[PDB]
C-alpha cells in the first residue's frame, strides 16, 4: 500500500513511496 507498480510492456517494475506517504491510485501518485 506504500509502493505501486509501473507497467511497461506488460512489465512490472518495482517503485516505493517516500517517507509516510501511500500510493493514491486516483491521482497516480503517492500522497
Amino acid at each position: 500500500p506504500c509502493k505501486f507498480y509501473i507497467c511497461s510492456n506488460w512489465e512490472a517494475i518495482h517503485k516505493s513511496c517516500p517517507g509516510n506517504t501511500r500510493w493514491n491510485e486516483k491521482e497516480l501518485t503517492c500522497t
